């Protein structure tokens, strides 16, 4: 009774050579489903983690080269422009020859990079003014420095979009790297070296003379100035309520309420608003309601600007971008990064450039790139097969709500509502591969030189920039997707209620029709699991059906909900990792996301549960002394074997909101008792905790 199929033995293979049966299920899981993996596998030296997930991108990639490397006379030219623009990226030899070339044409727009730069303040300073340069770095190419201002969609209002004021993204990683000692002391010095190093190129090739000491004096102020802006951040522990982020407020109760004096000004919020907003010709009267995510980050700002001069302030804004162009530059340029980069990632090599550039343009062309991508590697019949495990895992969501005790009837009411209304997409846009004429006018105002590599990803900036603020009075898109069909990986929409399962994230190890079902379930069922849950997280749970922040818990219901969930902040916050030195996940930031783990893993087997009884055991596989049941979590498991290196661990355990996969593995499997049951763990062996935590 033992299944003899290529598929059978294909899976079969690749469990047994990636785990270590010679560990003790019950005293550590991860190294038992992932050690083969571990002691086989060294992290390239361009990656910064490696595993399941990466492999998998790796092998996208190559999909990716060879759909876009060679031109097709019957390419339609959505299809002829995502090949020019890899194209003119792949182009080195021509990217060198224009050195910082491109990059000296563009100062002048930002109003110039002050070190970089002779009489400053009599060339931009004359007609400088916050205002104008921070609108001019967001509106024009997307830099949002010092006062971050969107257009999104309307937290409280699904079908609206409104302005948004939020503090602003870091150099750094996170506002602990800051504090700039110890583990933190390399990415500084890096930093500070990092835009020294750029100025003193851009210096030479302009040919201004070199003063060492004074590159260092403006540029340690920059770092000075962050590390301010950094201090005034609010920590992501403190913008984990939803409810409690949300402030509608008029651009005049901002005026009023948010005052800001910059290099004398002082600043006119509707002047930097409309500053923003002229580019899309739409104009803001001070009644324009602005959602304001961080009202004290622009309190504690008003007397951090005071201190600053515009040269400052600018060095600070244009090196923020700079930054991020130096490596579509010359070698030169493109070296200047190295320490930086060895510093927050552990790499000491960049990706290769054929890889660098179909993530390119597969991030900037998304329908494009999604449709080739199914044409050559997705089976359009798996879309049904994963409809239906969707259908059973929100069926299993539903159930569930009946034999949760800590919820009232009519709170359950309502989370059963949200649920039927979960809005899947599963695969690709059917109208990516059928409707030319609406993929070709996506990018209709997008015209690529093939030789000109960094004039095609600025005309990128502006456009994806001018199509976000041209939203500002219309209604969201109900059938847009929120994310291209070649991703491997999987998402949740508060605002719009849906699940989303791209092309990409559907194959070995997480899917397919022709592997077993234990398998099926313990990769793609988790999978469904953990985005439907994501509806019903610490943030997820505050909207409703239709993707409306509104409370529709009970205060009983929504109390009980923190007393669950704190449960798997102690455990988490528990787990000391010992690639980021011995530091601990951080339990609040992780919270979601072990919610959705542990929901979803729960909800899967209780599927696999009801397919085995509604259809009969399954053949085992061969080669491995494992039941099916045993295989459902072998399978869970092996999708987040990896390793992290070092530095990018200390990146991570502060910016990454998913716990590193080890703990995904330990952690959830420890608040299973279906998993203790599986694999006959003793009470209280290390996978086997007496305590245990479950909210969904
Ligand atoms: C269950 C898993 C298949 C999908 C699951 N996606 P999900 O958590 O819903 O969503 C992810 O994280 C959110 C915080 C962001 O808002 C999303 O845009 C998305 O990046 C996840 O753990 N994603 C992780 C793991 C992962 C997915 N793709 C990867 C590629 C490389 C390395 C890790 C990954 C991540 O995004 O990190
Ligand atoms: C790269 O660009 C240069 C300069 O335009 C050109 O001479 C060369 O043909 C291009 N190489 C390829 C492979 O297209
Ligand atoms: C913003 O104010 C400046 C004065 O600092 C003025 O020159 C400019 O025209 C104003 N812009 C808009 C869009 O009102
Ligand atoms: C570790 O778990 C204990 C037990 O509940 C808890 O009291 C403590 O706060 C936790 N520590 C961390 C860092 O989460
Ligand atoms: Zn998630």
């Amino acid at each position: 009774g033992i299944c003899k199929s290529s598929d059978c033995i294909k899976s079969a293979a690749r469990l047994i050579q990636n785990m270590d049966a010679t560990t003790e299920p019950c005293t550590d899981f991860f190294k038992y489903a992932c050690g083969g993996w571990l002691k086989r596998n060294v992290i390239p030296e361009t990656s910064s983690r490696y595993g399941n997930f990466d492999i998998l991108r790796d092998e996208l990639e190559v999909v990716l080269k060879d759909v876009l490397q060679e031109p097709k006379t019957e390419d339609i030219v959505a299809v002829q422009k995502a090949k020019a623009l890899y194209r003119s990226c792949i182009n080195e030899s021509a990217i060198d020859s224009r050195g910082g070339e491109p990059l000296l044409k563009l100062l002048p727009d930002i109003y110039g990079w002050p070190v970089a730069t002779e009489n400053w303040e009599q060339k931009y300073g004359a007609s400088w003014t916050a205002e104008k340069a921070i609108a001019q770095l967001n509106s024009k190419y997307g830099k949002k420095v010092l006062i971050n201002l969107f257009v999104g969609t309307d937290d409280k209002n699904s079908v609206n979009h409104v302005i948004h004021i939020d503090q602003p993204r870091l150099g750094l990683p996170s506002r602990d790297y800051y504090e700039c000692t110890g583990i933190y002391k390399e990415a500084c010095t890096a930093y500070v070296d990092f835009m020294i190093s750029v100025a003193r190129l851009i210096r030479q090739e302009e040919r201004l003379p070199i003063d060492e000491n004074q590159l260092a004096l403006e540029m340690n102020k920059v770092m000075e100035l962050e590390k301010e802006i950094a201090n005034a951040t609010a920590k992501p522990e403190d913008r984990n309520d939803p409810m409690l982020l949300y402030n509608k407020m008029t651009l005049a109760q901002i005026q009023n309420n948010f005052s800001l004096e910059i290099n004398g000004k002082p600043f006119s919020w509707l002047n930097f608003t409309n500053e923003i907003m002229s580019t899309v010709n739409i104009s803001i009267t001070n009644e324009e309601d602005v959602v304001v995510y961080a009202p004290e980050y622009l309190t504690k700002l008003k007397p951090i600007l005071t201190k600053y001069s515009a040269r400052d302030l600018q060095n600070l804004m244009s090196w923020r971008f700079i930054m991020d162009l130096v490596s579509s530059l010359s070698r030169t340029y493109k070296e200047s990064r190295n320490a930086f980069r060895k510093a927050l990632y552990g790499t000491t090599s960049e990706t290769a450039t054929w890889r660098r550039c179909a993530n390119y343009v597969n991030g900037n062309m998304e329908n494009a790139v999604g449709r080739l991508y199914v044409e050559a590697a997705f089976a359009g019949e798996s879309k049904h097969v994963v409809e239906d495990l969707i259908a059973q895992i929100r069926e299993v969501f539903i159930q569930t709500l009946d034999d949760l005790t800590w919820m009232d009837a009519e709170t359950k009411k309502r989370a059963e509502e949200k649920a039927l209304a979960i809005k899947e997409r599963i695969g690709y846009p059917d109208d990516i591969v059928s409707n030319d004429n609406k993929l070709n006018n996506e990018y209709l105002e997008l015209n690529y030189k093939e030789d000109e590599y960094f004039e095609n990803i600025i005309q990128n900036l502006k456009f994806s920039q001018s199509k976000q603020l041209k939203k500002l009075r219309e209604k969201v898109d109900k059938d847009e997707w929120i994310s291209g069909a070649a991703v491997v990986n999987a998402f949740y929409s508060s605002g719009r209620n849906q699940i989303v399962f791209p092309a990409g994230i559907l194959q070995p190890p997480f899917f397919s029709a022709q592997q077993s079902n234990s398998l099926n379930y313990g990769g793609i069922g988790m999978v469904i699991g953990h985005e439907i849950t994501h509806g019903f997280d610490d943030n997820g749970r505050n909207f409703n059906k239709d993707g409306d922040l509104v409370d529709w818990w009970t205060q009983q219901s929504a109390s009980n909900f923190k007393e669950q969930s704190q449960c798997m902040v102690y455990q988490y916050g528990n787990f000391s990792w010992d690639l980021a030195g011995g530091q601990h996940l951080n339990g609040i930031n992780t919270l979601g996301e072990n919610i959705a783990d542990n929901g979803g893993l729960g909800q899967a087997y209780r599927a696999y549960q009801n397919y085995i009884k509604k259809n009969g055991e399954e053949k085992l596989l061969p080669g491995l002394d494992l039941n099916h049941k045993q295989l459902f979590f072998l399978n869970f498991a092996q999708v987040w074997c990896g390793t992290y290196r070092p530095e990018y661990a200390v990146n991570s355990i502060k910016t990454d909101v998913h716990s590193p996969g080890n703990f995904r593995i330990i952690g959830t499997l420890q608040n299973s008792a279906e998993f203790s049951e599986a694999f006959h763990c003793r009470k209280n062996s290390y996978m086997n905790p007496e305590k245990k935590c479950r909210v969904w």
